[PDB]
């Protein structure tokens, strides 16, 4: 593998949750200390599983790995550093500001914006102990800082500015006070992460169109800030043998190959490797290093079923809520439809522009013209009497993942209404954590009322992905909305097909589809993977499946 070649110190993979970053730095961290070197894997994870693929228990100190002679490892568990960042902030002013305003900074660090830099704080002291380059060769990421992150960080106004008390709170802001260390370890930090001779990038993908295209602008993001050592690593293709005797598995290797040639552009340059989808969810260091190899039924309802209760009362407000790319654009148009192909009144509102199109009107916004209003309004609001650099700093602020998901969400609450009189279908929500937030100044109890409105989680038969949903969800619940039924999307062991392998992964997602079902959901939904895409009303039909 490239990306295996001549690594510098640090290694950092970056992707969305499931495409394999932890899977491949074990294994990448295996073969370099096979090759003689002296590894540091550092887990980074919330619910960090990595002692379970060694067989041993990690911690917050470094260990070294039994089962590899050469590497040892290392736990920063991001809930607890962003608990303790938000620990320093507050707890100096509890029992001295009244509890309601506490409360209300407390709620200003309980965003993924705060994590995120919580996370930084962390990375910032690993990347600045020089002692540690002279006890290791390479040091291992599994997870890697946002362009957002970086940038904020490397703000001149973030030191030297102090943003009105966020008064309407729009703001995520609130985790800088924590910052621990001098604005010159960070600074070198970043120097480190933009140093080729320091820090190699790997970017993890999938071979699907969309995914691919979200990788290409985080690359874009990046390279932008000076991160320009980039690899691209495109992780669980389906080995062509396999196309061998199989409409479905043929058709999958299909749409792979088309766009494994048809790469987007931003990333064709980069130097990419695959790595071969595997039967069995690597547990061991012989699994873990089959992944570099260069050669090769459950008993839920239909998605009709949860339709099927949805239509009982007529009119409503349908959310779909999950991680990005998880299918809730999908899932919300296959709603729409069944619903408007049963008489009902539905009005489907979306945040992409993409959709074919009588008793079923399309609302479709432009996140960033919404996005646009939106920045335009709080900096008018909130950015007077701020200098230059102070402007730019609530600018960044105004570039986090929630400031869209605020906008959409405005823009959206104009149709919100007429869930009163017929069914609003949503494919995209904010956090409870921005929900509470934009409260503190929306309609919040109409979300919260279990009839007018039912939020469905959507989320794929995965164990990253599931715990990532059940984080989504437990935070809507202290916003006080209780998720009325989950989606297990692109599932394979409700799918039509031989292929060896691919039943083998079917049987894979058993346990994760149990966990849904007994731990995290009181309605579930299966909703089988349907190779191509489902672009049109055919296909958003046969996601469904039948009635009775
Ligand atoms: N090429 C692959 N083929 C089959 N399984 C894989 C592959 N890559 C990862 N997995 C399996 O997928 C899950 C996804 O996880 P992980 O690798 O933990 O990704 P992330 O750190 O990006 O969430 C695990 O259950 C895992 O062992
Ligand atoms: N069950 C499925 N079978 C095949 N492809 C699917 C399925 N669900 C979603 N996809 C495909 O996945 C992408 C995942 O996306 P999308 O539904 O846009 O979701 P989100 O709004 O969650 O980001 C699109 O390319 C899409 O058409
Ligand atoms: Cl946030
Ligand atoms: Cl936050
Ligand atoms: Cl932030
Ligand atoms: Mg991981
Ligand atoms: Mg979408
Ligand atoms: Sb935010
Ligand atoms: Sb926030
Ligand atoms: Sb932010």
């Amino acid at each position: 593998m490239q990306f295996l070649q001549n690594i510098p110190p640090y290694l950092f993979f970056t992707g969305k949750g499931g495409v394999g970053k932890t899977s491949i730095s074990c294994a990448t961290a295996i073969r370099l200390a096979e090759q003689g070197k002296r590894v540091l894997l550092v887990s980074t994870d919330p619910a960090s599983n990595v002692g379970q693929v060694f067989s041993q228990t990690i911690g917050n100190t470094i260990q070294a790995i039994a089962s590899v002679p050469g590497l040892s490892a290392l736990e920063i568990d991001p809930q607890a550093a962003a608990q303790q960042y938000r620990a320093r902030i507050v707890d100096p002013i509890k029992g001295v500001l009244p509890d309601d305003v506490v409360s209300s900074i407390n709620e200003q660090l309980s965003g993924a914006c705060t994590t995120e830099i919580a996370a930084f704080d962390e990375f910032t002291g690993l990347l600045t102990d020089a002692s540690l380059l002279t006890r290791f060769d390479h040091i291992i990421f599994d997870t890697a800082p946002t362009g957002h992150t970086i940038r904020l960080l490397q703000l001149p106004g973030a030191w030297s500015s102090f943003i009105d008390s966020n008064p309407e709170g729009a703001s995520c802001l609130g985790p800088m006070a924590g910052l621990e260390k001098q604005r010159e370890q960070y600074a070198y930090a970043v120097e480190a992460l933009s140093d080729p001779k320091r820090t190699r990038l790997v970017l993890v993908a999938r071979l699907q169109k969309s995914t691919l295209q979200e990788v290409a602008r985080t690359h874009l993001e990046l390279a932008a800030i000076g991160l320009k050592n980039q690899y691209l690593v495109i992780n669980g293709v389906l080995p062509k043998t396999e196309a061998a005797n199989d409409t479905l598995a043929a058709a999958i290797w299909e749409r792979e190959q088309e766009a494994l040639a048809n790469l987007p552009a931003d990333l064709a340059g980069l130097p990419t490797d695959t790595l071969f989808l595997q039967p069995v969810n690597m547990v061991g260091v012989s699994a873990l290093s089959r992944l570099l190899s260069t050669q090769p039924r459950p008993d839920i309802p239909s998605l009709s079923a949860l339709v099927d209760d949805i239509a009982r009362n007529e009119h409503g407000l349908i959310m779909l809520m999950g991680k990005g790319g998880v299918g809730k654009t999908t899932m919300a148009a296959a709603i729409a439809v069944r619903l408007a192909d049963m008489g009902f009144d539905v009005h489907l509102t979306t945040s992409d522009p993409a959709a074919h199109l009588n008793n079923l009107q399309v609302s479709r916004i432009d996140p960033h013209e919404e996005t646009e209003r939106y920045r335009q309004h709080v900096l008018e609001t909130k950015g007077k009497e701020l200098d230059e650099a102070g402007k730019r700093l609530l600018e960044e602020d105004l570039r986090s993942p929630c400031t869209e998901e605020i906008a959409v969400f405005q823009a959206f609450s104009r149709v919100i209404r007429e869930a009163g009189k017929r069914f609003v279908v949503m494919d995209t929500a904010p956090t409870g954590h921005t929900l509470l937030l934009l409260d503190a100044t929306t309609p919040m109890m109409l979300l919260q009322d279990p009839e007018r409105t039912k939020v469905l989680l959507v989320t794929l038969p995965e164990t990253t992905p599931v715990l990532e949903a059940a984080n989504l969800q437990a935070d809507l619940e202290r916003a006080g909305i209780h998720p009325w039924g989950w989606i297990i999307n692109n599932s394979l062991s409700i799918a039509d097909t031989r292929s060896p392998l691919l039943r083998m992964r079917a049987q894979q997602e058993l346990p994760q589809i149990e966990s849904v079902k007994r731990q995290h959901a009181s309605r579930v939904a299966l909703v089988p993977v349907l190779a191509s895409e489902p672009t049109g009303i055919d296909k958003l039909k046969q996601l469904a499946g039948h009635h009775h």
